[PDB]
């Protein structure tokens, strides 16, 4: 993982303690972050290490589709996410987006490590460390009562806070060098030609809505139109949208 920056680094030694443990934890951070790779570090680190990693954004799917894929169906079954991730990680992106009613049973479930079934077939006991993922401020979700109280007492053990990469200044030219470098090898450029200072300011002074995510596929795009190693690299294409 790249970077530098000491709220970065104060992350990754936070991480360390707390994948050993088999309590839920919590990762707030903007879109293209990093979050995934923290939880799958916290998954590597941890003695589960061995078990399966698995990952679900739930903002992806309808009410019911998710209650299903999270927590399974029968009428022979389909095994959701809890299931599949048993003696492992699960991570679930995107929370804040959980229905109530899917809040709630994920609560039952850090709770009392069982997922019930329709019939006549007993719950189902798990045993399942859980990263959740999300951007939004659960505390005012909570105030609003879109989000449970009840399971936020459960799931926020503790909370890793990513930084955005608009602050971690000191990580930007670090990480656009090594996306450059890594697109003149797949377009076969002999050398990565630098950055001009023009292109540094617009590197710098751009927000980066999408993160680490965005710096990578601008970076790529801009050093793929620029097509040499004779010189610098000067005209970052932040927005290929733009019209003629
Ligand atoms: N610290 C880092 N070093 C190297 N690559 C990184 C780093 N952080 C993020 N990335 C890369 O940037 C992209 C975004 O990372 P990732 O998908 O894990 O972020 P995220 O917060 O999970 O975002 P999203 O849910 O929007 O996908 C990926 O291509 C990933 O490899
Ligand atoms: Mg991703």
């Amino acid at each position: 993982l790249l970077g530098e920056a000491n709220s970065f680094l104060e992350v990754l030694e936070q991480v360390s303690h707390l994948a050993p443990l088999d309590k839920p934890v919590l990762i707030i951070g903007e879109r293209g972050t990093g979050k995934e790779l923290i939880a799958s570090r916290l998954h590597y680190l941890s003695s589960r290490w061995q078990g399966p990693f698995i990952s679900l954004n739930c903002a992806a799917l309808n009410e019911n589709l998710l209650d299903s894929e999270l927590f399974g169906h029968e009428a022979k079954r389909h095994p959701g996410r809890f299931e599949r991730a048993d003696g492992g990680t699960l991570f679930l992106d995107e929370l804040a987006t959980a229905p109530m009613m899917v809040q709630e049973k994920l609560l039952r479930v850090i709770e009392y490590g069982e997922l019930e079934r329709v019939g006549g077939s007993q719950p189902l006991q798990v045993n399942v460390r859980l990263v959740c993922a999300t951007n939004a401020d659960l505390p005012a979700m909570v105030n609003e009562g879109t989000f449970r109280a009840d399971l936020l007492d459960r799931l926020a053990f503790d909370v890793v806070q990513l930084p955005p990469l608009r602050e971690r200044e000191s990580d930007i030219m670090l990480m656009a060098e090594y996306f450059a470098i890594q697109m003149c090898r797949e377009i076969k450029l002999p050398l990565f030609p630098g950055f001009t200072e023009r292109a540094r300011e617009t590197l710098l002074n751009y927000r980066w809505p999408g993160n680490i995510a965005e710096l990578k596929n601008v970076v790529e795009r801009s050093v793929y139109r620029h097509g040499t190693s004779d010189y610098p690299l000067d005209d970052i294409i932040i927005d290929p949208f733009k019209r003629r």
